[PDB]
């Protein structure tokens, strides 16, 4: 048996096809087992609608999660990503740097 920490990357972007549109992303990466719980926050509270979620793996042993969705943020929002996984003591928080 093996089991992988998930890393966790924050980061936004714009739709090239659409570039007034911005998307919060979580990328969590490397992860396993499998079962895993991921939200997004704004000012600590849950994000309900999450447009997307992709999920991958490499070999067997690896697992790949996008998480995201669009949003409109002011200087004065904070967003971040949970993440809850069985090699996690404690929900990792990650939160947004508003320069990615």
């Amino acid at each position: 048996m093996i089991q992988r920490t998930p890393k966790i990357q924050v980061y936004s972007r714009h739709p090239a096809e659409n570039g007034k549109s911005n998307f919060l992303n979580c990328y969590v990466s490397g992860f396993h087992p499998s079962d895993i719980e991921v939200d997004l926050l704004k000012n600590g509270e849950r994000i309900e609608k999450v447009e997307h979620s992709d999920l991958s793996f490499s070999k067997d042993w690896s697992f790949y999660l996008l998480y995201y969705t669009e949003f409109t943020p002011t200087e004065k929002d904070e967003y971040a990503c949970r993440v809850n996984h069985v090699t996690l003591s404690q929900p990792k928080i990650v939160k947004w740097d508003r320069d990615m």
